């Protein structure tokens, strides 16, 4: 099911999340232990549907991480399945 | 109506929010310009119903700010009316 998660960057600007583009989607490839990403329950294999309001269908892995990096207000919003 | 807001501390650990205890409730007394608080649309007079899962009914102004300070994971959750 659809779910929104809100991640706050840690004190070094990081969230602890690696993403993979595949099958026209964006998926969670690696979640760092004890991180903003693990705090909201992200897991290997989760699909990311939106990042900061934008549909990620057809984004590259590097685009998805760029948009993560460009987060506004120390805050990353994502829609997940 | 009920609403949840999620605030991410800025890079100096701050959120830009002053709260007042009155009439058995917690209300927004001051919102700093260009802050985590203004980013989520908080306004003078808003009522804070919950902070980080806890009902704030009957909290002191100093308790409410303490709980703000004790935020977990660089993240403040609030329920607002
Ligand atoms: C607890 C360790 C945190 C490192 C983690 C992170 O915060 N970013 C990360 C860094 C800046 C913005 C968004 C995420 N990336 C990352 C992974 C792959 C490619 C690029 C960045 C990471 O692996
Ligand atoms: C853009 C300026 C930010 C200052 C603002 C803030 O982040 N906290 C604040 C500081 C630490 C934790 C939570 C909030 N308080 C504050 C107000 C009244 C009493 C105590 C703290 C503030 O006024």
């Amino acid at each position: 099911m659809h779910r929104e998660v809100i991640l706050c960057k840690d004190q070094d600007g990081k969230i602890g999340l690696r993403l993979k583009s595949i099958d026209n989607g964006i998926f969670v490839q690696l979640v760092q232990a004890n991180s903003p990403a693990s705090l909201v329950g992200l897991r290997f294999g989760d699909q990311v549907l939106q990042i900061n309001g934008e549909n990620c269908a057809g984004w590259s892995s590097d685009k998805a991480h760029k948009v993560l990096k460009q987060a506004f207000g120390e805050k990353i919003t994502m829609t997940i399945r």
